[PDB]
């Protein structure tokens, strides 16, 4: 309805601490706004919940389904659709992301 | 349906010179994703036609509607949605930007 400005501050990663979070900033559905940190060196394998579309910000993902693997650096996007089940490998200087989730 | 990156190279920006491009680079509907370059000190005013979740990568974007202005710097992301009418202003070293639209 109106504009909103969203920042990875609005996350409070610093409560946190962890080898990784996932933390929504916004409702805009719901269509999700969030920011992610992985630590460095960091796997883990999920079944998409939801569709998520997201953009390294900073350091770099792997990200691999079926029988396929990308990496993506800063300002890369990866899309991951709901029910395909991805593993996520942060490499040695972790990574920040921010994401979009929608529903169908 | 299957997993997708994408970079900033999809948007073949150097076929586009001018002042500011805003290019598509897949369609997920439609929820669409593309990259946006605005040259140093460019603004220009739209209603907008889908809603936009538009996240700055480099550089340095204000965005104002009705009585209310922002800034948007390397990983800030700004909500603009559909009908708003919003003022974009890159600032002295232009921006690079991403963006997530979807319709109603």
């Amino acid at each position: 309805m109106k504009m909103r400005k969203f920042t990875i501050a609005d996350a409070s990663l610093e409560r946190s601490p962890g080898q990784e979070a996932d933390i929504s900033v916004g409702n805009l559905g719901p269509i999700t706004i969030g920011y992610g940190r992985y630590a460095p060196g960091q796997s883990l394998t999920e079944t998409m919940a939801v569709d998520d579309v997201m953009i390294v910000l900073e350091g770099r993902l792997s990200v691999s389904t079926d029988g396929e693997t990308v990496t993506a650096g800063p300002g890369e996007i990866v899309y991951m659709p709901k029910g395909e089940t991805v593993t996520i490998r942060s490499h040695e200087e972790g990574a920040l992301t921010a994401y979009v989730t929608y529903p169908h």
